[PDB]
């Protein structure tokens, strides 16, 4: 009767921040209740734990109110048969909701909508006679979105909060030999739903791993690995306390052993009974034992050494009881005199915050993904990874225990869309709810070495339960630093400066919660802590612009030890359009709203793990070899701290003008954080016009766990030696002819001619036979398709006028009309000349001029010259340069310049100077929100069918106008134009990411020169 929907529901627990469970058993670390301890040392699967996922039976609701008392005792003949786990979103029952800031639900604590979609999961199985004759069964819910209550049998088990923390329930008392049969009926919000305001999608249901687990009535209930080392770590001493459940027997007995491989290293073996704690005794349940072990093998993200450590429960007879076990890494972390250090060595954090995403799954994860994750992360160059906002699926730790990553454990609490952030955690009714979060992870996760620094959550403001939660967590495990950013990034919560989005020499001083310059922060009196980025570099689209300046600040300062980009992956999901092909959607492309649009893409990578350019931009300053060189040595400097540079080698590689001359390898041996002079053997010295180029390159020999055979590490190039060409172009044996109309100024020389409208002022057509060649004259361009950060947070319902996108629409950059001063001919001894002189103006105001030459002469090449003045007053534009639309596709793009792949003024120093030879295809880069890209920067020579463009230019080529860009919202609406549009600027405007809600672009990247000049040369070849 008291099993019943109507009386369980009637006490609305999921209302109520004083109830965030119901007969819940306590966290631990994982376990696996191994009945043999060669399975527990060799991490084999256990008997003891049953996988239930698979196919369950599922039905939608629309409130807890509306499921039939009949589905606690037979299947609901409406339901369908689902695979467990899933987000019931990803099979279409409702709306996943991308909202940012705002919760997607009223603000109105600790109240839900009565609106609140409901999941009612049930599955029938068996369970061995075995199982129920003698111990302990409990089902192991990893992850249940947002609350629950389970029955089993019809009978009512418990209610469970937190969404990314196992919980488990004892089933021994409600199984039965046979059949049984689950019900769990999700609730996709409650009074936990406003802990979990993280940006990101917001999904529901059972979406991590469901299992049982069997234990013995009498058990090891929990376990805690900590490792202590003398001043050099020569030795260490491995504490292990082992606390038990069940009828304390004197003669019980544990063991713990250390294993290296198939070496035992170290063994003890003690009863129960730990030392004195108090005036009332000691704990008579728990046992600690010390193990000795010299020089051992250190852990490190450098060289993920692992022990095994074997916990056995057994009696004075020998006879075992069960096992668990556990990976151990030898490592220290502390901060020690204002810098974060592990074994001894100060860290240099090249983090990256992830998600769990899955374009088609969701918020579920595989084993695959992870892998893929950790694998494209290592191959750039990434130390770390922020568990942003929640505790990860438990494979996640154990796979960056073995590969290497430090990692930063985040609690699952953020409340970010409350007025003020401050509100619900400094209100002491919400510290119960809050310190779930805290210490259930802090249970689970606290034997993984990979987890070197706990983090209290996200985005919840300073209140007081930060300052209490922090203080918990220092008292229980001294062996990792704090951090909390909330309530200004240095409240009283956190062992670091961890700011997000606070820039190297700019001061944002918000009040309150200023953001200095991390450089002048170090300095403010008093403060003595180091400064890590919780979060840095927004790289929503096209961004990472002055990701070099951080790590110029990185290296320089010794308190700055580095950040966590924001983010990994693009959070784009799969929808399919009439005809079955997959497009990538974002914010409100399924119904929902309100909604942050692209907002939820920020990654280096694409959905589908696909890099964005901004990719390499990273690997490249993030990379352990530092370059320098004296005459044609080079100074190798290494930033590793642990290793010999033990499968690396150095190639390099002269060339002028793209052209190779020379190369060679070179043997790499240096010492962590040591240093090696390479002399180059007498380089080519050519009499050859134009610019020597040194390129060098590390390169492993050898396969790792994480990267293949000849994977690049680092590189670096310089300019040697510059020719300047003093030669006299061949003379021409013609001279090109001058037609006068009213209308037209026309250009010929052989089968080649040029016209030049006279209304307008600008090239509109040019020939070779009868084949012309341009569908779209040739004029000036000042704008760009704008990017994320150009937008920020503008819409069309709120302007933002601060935006650098508005601020270009309400001069009128966008709208401006050429307005035709000067256009004249004349022909002289070698050649014919053509000047021209336009306005561009909006309402009476005059933007921009542009005084042009153009000079063909008798080669067939026609030299442009171009000189704009830009206003003051007006925004600086985005860029200055030409575009037109070529009526040539070619399958190639050849060009001599920084490549291969897109560089912008602020991130281009991955690129390297050479000769690159791509398809077009490469040449656009797909961002599912599109706007300018694909621009190569520091070019000479453009090669594009017949033609050939020289100068000193930056350009993009497309088959995409940047008029469809800008209009188009989503990368698959787009359609090639008729042939192909060319971008040739002189000079182009940076794209800034600092962050993506402000300007960002730094002045020096700024076109603000208020004249500028540029050269091109168009010919056939
Ligand atoms: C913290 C800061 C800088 C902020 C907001 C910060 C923010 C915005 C969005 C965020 O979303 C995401 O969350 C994810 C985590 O779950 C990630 O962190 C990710 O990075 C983001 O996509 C996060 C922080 N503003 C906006 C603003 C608005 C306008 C101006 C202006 O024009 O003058 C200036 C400041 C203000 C305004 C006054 C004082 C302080 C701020
Ligand atoms: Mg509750
Ligand atoms: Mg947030
Ligand atoms: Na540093
Ligand atoms: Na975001």
């Amino acid at each position: 009767i008291t099993d019943s929907l109507a009386v369980v529901l009637q006490r609305r627990d999921w209302e109520n921040p004083g109830v965030t469970q119901l007969n819940r058993l306590a966290a631990h670390p994982p376990f696996a209740s191994w009945r043999n301890s060669e399975e527990a040392r060799t991490d084999r699967p256990s008997q003891q734990l049953r996988s239930l996922n698979g196919e369950w039976r599922f039905a939608w609701f629309p409130a807890p109110e509306a499921v039939p008392e009949s589905w606690l005792e037979c299947d609901l003949p409406e339901a369908d048969t689902v695979v467990v786990p899933s987000n019931w979103q990803m099979h279409g029952y409702d709306a996943p909701i991308y909202t940012n800031v705002t919760y997607p639900i009223t603000v109105n604590p600790p109240f839900v909508p009565t609106e609140n979609p409901t999941g009612c999961y049930s599955l029938t199985f068996n369970v061995d006679e075995s199982w129920l004759q003698e111990g302990q069964t409990r089902i192991i819910f990893d992850g249940v979105n947002s609350a629950f209550h389970l029955w089993c049998n019809g009978r009512w088990v418990g209610y469970g909060q937190d969404s990314r923390l196992p919980s488990e329930f004892d089933l021994s008392a409600f199984l039965r030999a046979g059949e049984n049969r689950l019900a769990v009926m999700v609730l996709r919000w409650s009074d936990g739903s406003y802990l979990e305001d993280q940006d990101m999608w917001r999904m529901s249901g059972i979406f991590r791993d469901v299992s049982l687990l069997h234990k013995p009535t009498t058990q090891i209930s929990d376990f805690h690995v900590a490792t202590r080392f003398n001043d050099d770590f020569s030795r260490a001493v491995l504490e292990a306390e082992v606390q038990m459940c069940g009828e304390l027997r004197d003669y019980l007995r544990v063991t713990v052993s250390l294993w290296q491989g198939e070496t035992q290293v170290a063994s003890g073996t003690a009863p129960f009974g730990g030392e004195i704690i108090d005036e009332r005794g000691g704990y008579a349940d728990r046992v600690t034992l010390r193990l000795n072990v010299e020089n051992p093998k250190l852990w490190s993200a450098e060289i993920p050494n692992l022990y095994r450590a074997v916990v056995e429960l057994h009696t004075a007879d020998g006879t075992l009881i069960e096992a668990e076990a556990c990976d151990v890494g030898f490592r220290e972390v502390r901060i020690e005199n204002g810098l974060l250090l592990l074994n001894g060595k100060p860290l240099l954090i090249r983090g990256v915050n992830r998600h769990e995403h899955h374009p088609l799954h969701g918020q579920v994860m595989d084993e695959q993904t992870m892998v893929q994750d950790i694998l494209l992360m290592k191959q750039n160059n990434f130390n770390a990874v922020r568990c942003s906002h929640y505790p990860n699926h438990p494979l996640w730790y154990t796979l960056c225990d073995r590969y290497g990553l430090y990692v930063v454990d985040e609690a699952n609490i953020e409340t970010h869309g409350m007025v003020p952030m401050n509100r619900l955690t400094d209100d002491p009714r919400w510290l119960p709810a809050m310190s779930e979060r805290v210490t259930r992870m802090v249970q689970r996760d606290r034997n993984h070495p990979s987890v070197i620094i706990w983090s209290l959550g996200n985005e919840s403001g300073h209140g007081a339960n930060h300052d209490a939660l922090y203080r918990w967590i220092k008292s229980v495990d001294p062996s990792r630093p704090v951090q909390y950013e909330g309530g200004g990034a240095d409240t009283t919560a956190t062992d670091i400066i961890c700011p997000m989005y606070a820039r190297v020499d700019e001061d944002q001083p918000f009040p309150a919660v200023p953001k200095w310059s991390i450089k002048k922060w170090l300095s403010l009196p008093g403060e003595t802590r180091p400064l890590i980025l919780c979060q840095y570099a927004h790289a929503m689209g096209n961004s990472l612009g002055g990701f070099a300046k951080y790590w110029q600040a990185f290296r320089q300062y010794p308190r700055l030890q580095g950040g966590f980009v924001w983010d990994w992956v693009d959070q784009s999901l799969i929808k399919y359009d009439e005809n079955g092909n997959p497009w990538s959607a974002y914010g409100g492309d399924f119904g929902d709203t309100p909604n942050d649009r692209q907002f939820c893409m920020n990654g280096l990578v694409f959905a589908d793990r696909t890099p964005h350019p901004a990719l390499t931009e990273a690997k490249h300053q993030q990379q352990f070899f530092q370059f320098r060189l004296s005459g044609q040595t080079i100074e190798v400097t290494s930033e590793y701290l642990f290793r010999h540079s033990d499968n690396e080698l150095l190639h390099w590689m002269v060339a002028l003008d793209g052209k190779p001359l020379a190369s060679g390898e070179v043997p790499l041996d240096v010492a962590p954080q040591g240093k090696q002079l390479i002399e180059l053997p007498e380089l080519p010295q050519p009499e050859s016009a134009g610019q020597l180029w040194l390129t060098v390159r590390v390169v492993q020999p050898n396969a790792t766990a994480w990267s293949e055979a000849g994977h690049i590490s680092a590189w670096q190039q310089w300019r040697l030696a510059e020719n300047l060409s003093v030669t006299l172009p061949a003379a021409s044996h013609a001279i090109p002819h001058l037609t006068t109309s009213e209308m037209d100024f026309c250009i010929e020389l052989g089968n080649k001619r040029w016209q030049f409208n006279r209304q307008s002022g600008f090239l509109s057509q040019m020939w070779i036979g009868d084949k012309k060649q341009l569908l779209t004259p040739l004029r000036d361009q000042f704008t760009r398709a704008p990017l994320d950060n150009d937008i920020g947070v503008s819409e069309a319902t709120r302007i933002d006028p601060n935006a650098w996108v508005e601020r270009w629409k309400a001069a009128g950059h966008y709208q401006a009309e050429a307005a035709l001063l000067q256009c004249t001919a004349d022909t002289l001894a070698d050649a014919v000349l053509i000047t021209t002189a336009h306005a561009w103006q909006h309402q009476g105001k005059t933007l921009f001029i542009s005084r042009k030459t153009y000079r063909i002469d008798g080669s067939g090449q026609m030299a442009i010259t171009v000189d704009v003045e830009v206003a003051s007053d007006t925004p600086h534009p985005a860029r200055i340069g030409l575009n037109c639309q070529l009526a040539q596709v070619a399958e190639r793009v050849n060009w001599l310049g920084l490549g291969p792949q897109e560089n912008y003024p602020d991130r281009l120093t991955a690129a390297c100077f050479d000769r690159w030879d791509l398809p077009l295809s490469d040449m656009y880069t797909p961002y599912v929100f599109p706007s300018e890209n694909g621009l190569r920067c520091g070019t000479r020579e453009l090669n594009y069918g017949p033609h050939q463009w020289r100068g000193d230019f930056q350009f993009n080529i497309s088959r995409y106008s940047q008029q469809q860009l800008m209009e188009t919202s989503h990368r698959h609406l787009l359609h090639a134009e008729e042939g192909t549009w060319l971008n040739i600027d002189g000079f182009h405007m940076g794209i800034g990411g600092d962050d993506s809600w402000s300007p960002s672009v730094s002045a020096e990247f700024q076109l603000s020169a208020g004249r500028y000049h540029y050269q091109l040369v168009w010919c056939q070849k």
